[PDB]
C-alpha cells in the first residue's frame, strides 16, 4: 500500500489507471521504474528526459504530487 | 453529455483554445501533446510564460481564460 | 482615441516605442504579439523575467501600464 | 541637473560615487536604469529582482530617497 | 563512509549498485565499463541514462543513492 | 616543454597513460594523432559515447582535462 515498496507491476498499474496513460504505463513497466523510481521522478524528467508529452506529463506529475500528500 | 471542462477530451480543448484570437496555431500544439480538459486544469502560469514554445501574448490571454474557467 | 483592451499588436508597439528608451523593446512586445488584452494582463514580474526586458524599461513600462488603468 | 531627465550615464555615475558600489553601478547601466527608472525603483526591487546584497542595496535605497526628498 | 567513496575499486562499486533495489544486473555493466569510485562520482544524472544505456528505473535510484554517498 | 597547447602525440599519451586504467586508451590517442592541441578540442560527447571508450577511464580523462583548463 506504501508507495515506497510498490513494485515495477505495482506502478504500471497505477499509470494505467490514469485517463490516456495506460501507453506510458508500459513504459513507465519497460524502464524498471518502481515505486521508489516512482518517487524520485521530477517534473522536468517527464517530459524532455522520458519522451512523453505534456498532457499525460502533468496528470501523472499531479497524481504523484497526490501520493506525497501534499 | 457533461458541461464541465474537467471532462473535456483532447478535442474540446483544441477547440476551446482555437477559439481564442491568435491562439489558433497553440490549439493544434495543445492537441498534439494530448492536453485534454483534465491536464488543461493542471496547467500552470509558469508552464505557458516559460515551459513550452509559446509566445507571451497568447499565453497571457491562454492563461487568463483558464483562471476565469475555474469559476 | 482608443480603449487598450481593443488594442492591436501594432497599437501597443507605438505604445511602448513611445515610452522612454523602450523604442527598441517595443519590437520585442510585437515579436510577443502582445495585443491590448495581453498588455493588461501582464504582472510585474512577468515584464524581466518572461520577455528578458531590461529592468530599466521594465520599470518605466510597468508605471505607465498602471497610469494607462488609471490606477 | 534633475533626476527625473538623467541617463544611464548620469545614473551610472550617481550610484558608483556610492561607497562599494562601484561594480553595481556597472549592473545599473547594463539594465538602462535612467533616472525615470532609478526614481521608480522600490526598497524590494532592490534585493529581491536584482540580486543586491544587503549592504549597498541600502545605501542607494537611501541615496535614491535623499534625492526624492530635498528636490 | 569508513570507506571513502574516493578510493572504492571497479569491484567495490559493483556490490554497491548490487546493494542497491532492483540494480543487481546493471551493478554488471558499472563493472564492466570500468567504473571505480572515481568514475563514480563524476557521474552526473544525464550519464546514466544516455551514455550506459541504463534504464531510467535504476538509473533514478543510483542517482539518488550517490547523491546521499556525497553527504559525507 | 610541458605546456598543453604545444603537446606533442607522444606528450599526449604519456600524459594519458599515468592515468589509473587508461593505458590503453592512451595508445588510441596515439594511433589517431592527438596532439595537446587536439586534446583540448576534445568534448564529453567524444569520450563517453562517439568512439568505442569505456565510460569509467572516459570520465577520469574528461576530469583530468578539464583540471588542464583552469588557470
Amino acid at each position: 500500500t506504501e508507495p515506497s515498496i510498490w513494485t515495477v507491476d505495482d506502478v504500471w498499474a497505477f499509470i494505467h489507471s490514469l485517463p490516456g496513460c495506460q501507453d506510458i504505463a508500459d513504459e513507465f513497466r519497460a524502464q524498471e521504474i518502481d515505486g521508489q523510481a516512482l518517487l524520485l521522478l521530477k517534473e522536468d524528467h517527464l517530459m524532455s528526459a522520458m519522451n512523453i508529452k505534456r498532457g499525460p506529463a502533468l496528470k501523472i506529475c499531479a497524481r504523484i504530487n497526490s501520493l506525497k500528500e501534499s
